């Protein structure tokens, strides 16, 4: 449950449509159907007219937003049983098939957009496939440099898997092969991270308001995800304390900061000002490998908890109010 | 947050005490302090605790309102919560992030957890690793499936030093601990929570925040010092092929639905499929695992307590009762 | 807001069209666009608008997931405090989202409660009762909030009336005088009564402030545009009357269980309800028939909340079965 | 309800006290016991009663963490709440039903209250008429325009043993009340609630329940006895003609933007508009005068839901913080 923002999504995977509201963000913002299909089409290139494409039907008006509740559709074009007691489990898997997180990446879309208005980026990257792993990033240390978390994003875009290194793209492409010829599906693991999240975020003062509880039901609510670790996880609950602590620096023109990011960007359910690190385990699917959409997914759902959670530390009703706020929260946060 | 059942939690580590209030128990609930004292003394032999009922109890039962309890301090988050909410005297916010705080959550789960063995719903936990020590009987997770085996090793826990399901190795565990202690060093660790006799059914698909999953994930991993959660086999499932984690569904007369395997830890998506539920937690260093665990449990009851409230609904146990029975006449001739 | 059922409506006025999602109607509930449809003609009769349902409806039942609906604006070929708020320089774009027309998702949206409590004898009315200094005299006298019988058919011959008056013969002298203020340069606010038969006692608690019936009406109801005022059963005639003239004698028999012999509470006791017809009384600002009509389904909205909130239940024949049972119980109490 | 604040009370009539938890006030607000107490007294007045901090203060300010408050019952309807609840002893019902719970509610909106009078908004009522009686100088409702005359009234009604506008006409009232008393009578009675400098944006149009006026009527109307609840005019104004309840838009320098009249109440559009926020509340007789403590627990309903508001609106952890985005905020409305 979300504390600032509202949306509810709807549609069964063959209907009519998937239909979203998305309520709270502020007034004045650009936003545009283009922004928001780019990421249902990464989406939709994660599992393997056909293209996903969003209609605004309110909440938006000469490019801005309104303030008003942001409705979209998005046709589906090729137009559980127990509890409901649904003889047909058809109309269980309509609703709940991973054809819902498409509605999912849209409001994510919107939520992304707002968050690039404060210079917060949200990105992500695959780290295994099966008992296949880019070994190249066993070495955590990356989770402390934004530099290379983007770096590897902007790779994983460049992959027909999402991988940080498209070299390995035919190399993996053959160990699927090599399983789906078996009769096999696969599962996957993928890191979620956004950039330049600001200290405070979240708070410590109840259980439900920690920004890693909230995290975690986000992300764990996807289809498929079985587990979800902040930072080195359980990897963290193996190690002393000494080798997992997050040494804590100062700067004149900077503020406080720290020399590694074991943490994952929080610390005692807010916020750290590092970068947020997020590590998503996905079942094998049935039984078109679907830990790269997965991962999109990801990086919808953290960009809801993040612009929420922003929102709700800021208030406002419209972008020049909310961008003063953050910049004298950031004023404070530096000279702390 | 929860949807049927709302409490909140206040109190400072070294203020008067810890307050709380639960709301949304039916009406007629057998509840006693004892029952509370019972788990809060878990609670700091996992590392004298005492909960007074100040309201929602007559005669030994639930009256159906708003049930308030009060845990008397007797001996009466830092810095991100200090710019958060600029406190110069950091104390200020080390006080409330204190795990002191999971004392009052233990406390109202006490009251959920006699809630659901009204239903025959039974919560445990145990510790499966210490720092770099693990419990190699447990490396195989076949037991998830098996609620025997599940009870026993909570019951084994209650006996350990470190609720370790293996009592006899405590002091293999114990002379790692103090050796690690030896040098200027601290640990953390894994446990695993579950819960036994859950009807199928619980949670929703129908909309992201209804999933139990994502419900069990955000209680556990707002919990102090907990960073990776997972449901069943987790991560591990994720390296496995398909047919390693499937649960193939399995019926017979009078038993139901059932399936041959539990790697899905109890939900399928999003909603409860009638076998074990079960949690794995890790929790970073700061020893502390042990009364983790505990906090794990009452995390979960809690979690399961609402859900099961919002699709049972009710305001007197006879009610919710009754609907329990049919409901799960209604799972099995499914 | 609401204990168990959730719902969202979007739209401008002179935009695409109205959108609305509502979730926590049971699965197997019989439902149809013409249902919907029939609910949005009642409404600009009281001033074409046609839903299409978009999600969660197969082969005329609901599934249990989510409702959307969407209302086309087929013509697609207040305002500072909103427009300061949002800092909104052109007001318009605050109008578009205020404006009544808004309510017609509201209406769509309360047509599947009204058919939800249909199937639990549950019937929701309504009848204008004012407009300007112009009252309806025969109804000067509140008795009839006790009697099902009255209420049901003052909402009927409404049902006939082009002003909803309980008394289509009295149409002239409100149209006329109607045209009379509308000569001159004013226009005119207006009350209208709303009820629900045959609900249960119980619904909503007196455990916490936010769960009391009384308050979750009231918010429904002033939440619409124009509503300044709302009371439930006598209102502010209950508070100049001595307690033994507006108290409801409680009564019981046999085969009905307890009941009250006066309904000057509007079927709601300390916060929850008590067996007697609810209702409502609704005051509108000028610039009435149109906003009774979302009197009734924004009561629709919190009756139907209340209910499932009570019963819980994922499935139509599951709620029927607690509902049965909890009936039962109250007249065996 | 509420979008910012949280808050839970519980407690029996004669059970061992009340108890309540309020989250969400910011961090070093000045607050203590005496302030909580006033409040209680006040409402005891109106048919000792104090309230103990557990927590969330420290030396006399907010620490930012949820607020416990005990008050101790030293002396240690029904039908359908039985029914409801199948409690054969209608006491288990009573004991929480009872207008004891208001000593509750009461303690929280002082809490709320402290918080408002921080930006200068001030909240009070009294009461216009009991029984038969009403206080014939208030006919005319033009005073709601008057932010000195509520005031006044509001001091006067502190000196009244009915908490009416005009404290000579007590003995007058008392009479009527003894009289109805004799031939064995309760009676009931309306009072007006509003607060003063109120910001025009707070509560909003966009979705039916974050209009402000809906808001005011739940906290209202929740009270017990109360069964009517008008925004002003109210009825009365749906009696009238357009051009003699619309308040027309007025401009100037300073305070750029007000109104001429106050029929509304102080709001429009579900948001509020400057004005002083007028609610007039209707109260049945109890059972087959608690007119007046009626009025004390509608200014606290009426401050938690104003200062929920305002947080809703400037968002905050501590209170510098909290001072600058409403000053800033001002600022913004008397130049748009």
């Amino acid at each position: 449950s979300l504390r600032y923002l509202r949306f509810l999504t709807a549609g069964e995977s063959h209907g009519k449509g998937l239909t979203a509201i998305l309520e709270g963000i502020p007034a004045n913002l650009p936003l545009s159907e283009e922004e928001i299909n780019h990421e249902l089409r990464r989406r939709q290139r994660g599992y393997g007219i056909e293209k996903d494409t969003a209609e605004i039907l309110s909440g938006v008006r000469f490019g801005k937003t309104l303030g008003s509740p942001i409705a979209l559709f998005i046709r589906n074009r090729d137009w559980g049983g127990i509890k409901y007691n649904q003889r047909d489990l058809r109309n269980i898997l309509e609703r709940a098939s991973a054809r819902e997180t498409a509605a999912r990446v849209a409001v994510g879309a919107v939520c992304k957009k707002f968050l690039s208005e404060f210079g917060i980026k949200i990105g992500s990257f695959v780290v295994s496939i099966g008992q296949k792993e880019v070994e190249e990033l066993k070495d955590k240390s990356y989770f402390a440099n934004p530099e290379k978390l983007l770096s590897y994003h902007e790779k994983a875009e460049d992959s027909e898997l999402r991988i940080p290194f498209p070299e390995k793209d035919e190399e993996f492409k053959t160990y699927i092969d090599e399983v789906k010829e078996k009769g096999e599906s696969l599962g996957g693991v993928f890191e979620v991270f956004a950039l330049n999240v600001p200290p405070g975020l979240g708070s410590h003062i109840q259980w439900d308001r920690r920004i890693d509880g909230r995290i975690a039901q986000a992300m764990m609510s996807i289809q498929a995800i079985k587990g979800v670790e902040i930072g080195l996880g359980f990897e963290a609950a193996r190690r002393f304390g000494s080798q997992v602590h997050d040494e804590i620096g100062w700067s004149e023109g900077k503020g406080y900061f720290r020399h590694s990011n074991n943490l994952g960007g929080t610390e005692g359910g807010i916020t750290n000002g590092m970068p947020i690190v997020v590590r998503v385990a996905m079942k094998p699917i049935p039984t078109i490998v679907a830990v790269p959409a997965a991962s999109v997914v990801g990086e919808a759902m953290l960009a809801i908890v993040l612009a929420d959670a922003l929102l709700e530390k800021l208030g406002g009703d419209f972008m020049e109010e909310v961008k003063k706020r953050f910049e004298d929260y950031v004023n404070h946060v530096k000279s702390f």
